[PDB]
């Protein structure tokens, strides 16, 4: 299954476990490289790593050059390696003045629009310290909290759905959809494989797309799988 569909297993991968890499208050090292700030010394493997965020503007990387940033973000291998340097998409959000107590987020499950259980007296709980946060780090929670309580991608514990879609489990479609104060919708498919490889799949977050905290809810709109 993984040479002949690398992109189920990849995306599988890429939100079953939840080890996103973070930092805190950071300044990206030296001037920005069009699109791309560096991050030297971020704690990762078996020693540290330096991180490159690219970003889909040059005026994005200019904003945030020089400036405190909270990184959270997916990393993958880049563009050859070493092990000690990492590539992302986005993740960035200016530190001063940002912080603030987790905030839960609002969120809605649904499967075939039928609202299922959610907690938010959890660790996983979809949450964030951060006044303004980017939709990459909400959807990096809210597809964990899924994959931990409805096993969305396969191969975890939870086996209520069945396994019968092409992720061997109980779902193959589905958005999640983020819905700004604004009224503007961000939607998701959270069953894209991309080109599949895991940076096909990152580079929807190069947009650094944001929301404040308190301006936001999720909705996740699962279709159960039949057949
Ligand atoms: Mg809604």
């Amino acid at each position: 299954y993984e040479m002949s569909s690398v992109g189920v297993i990849n995306l599988r991968n890429m939100y079953s476990t939840y080890d996103p890499t973070e930092v805190k208050g950071k300044i990206n090292e030296g001037p920005p490289f069009s699109g791309s700030l560096f991050y030297k010394n971020i704690p990762y493997g078996n020693s540290s790593i330096e991180l490159k965020v690219e970003m889909n503007s040059v005026e994005k990387a200019n904003f945030f050059s020089g400036k405190r940033v909270d990184i959270f973000t997916l990393e993958y291998s880049p563009p050859s390696n070493s092990n000690i340097k990492k590539n992302s998409y986005g993740g960035i959000t200016l530190s001063d003045g940002n912080r603030i107590d987790k905030k839960n987020i609002p969120v809605n499950i649904f499967i075939d629009g039928v609202q299922q259980k959610y907690s938010y007296t959890d660790i996983s709980t979809v949450s964030t310290d951060k006044k303004e946060v980017t939709i990459q780090e909400l959807d990096v929670k809210s597809r964990y909290y899924l994959q931990k309580h409805f096993n969305i991608y396969g191969f975890g514990d939870v086996k209520d759905f069945g396994r019968s879609s092409r992720f061997q489990s109980g779902f193959e479609e589905g958005n999640i959809i983020f819905h700004l104060n604004s009224g503007e919708r961000i939607s998701y498919n959270m069953f894209d494989t991309g080109h599949g490889d895991r940076e096909s799949m990152l580079k929807k977050y190069s947009d650094n797309k944001t929301a404040y905290s308190d301006q936001l809810h999720i909705d996740i709109y699962l279709v159960k799988f039949n057949k």
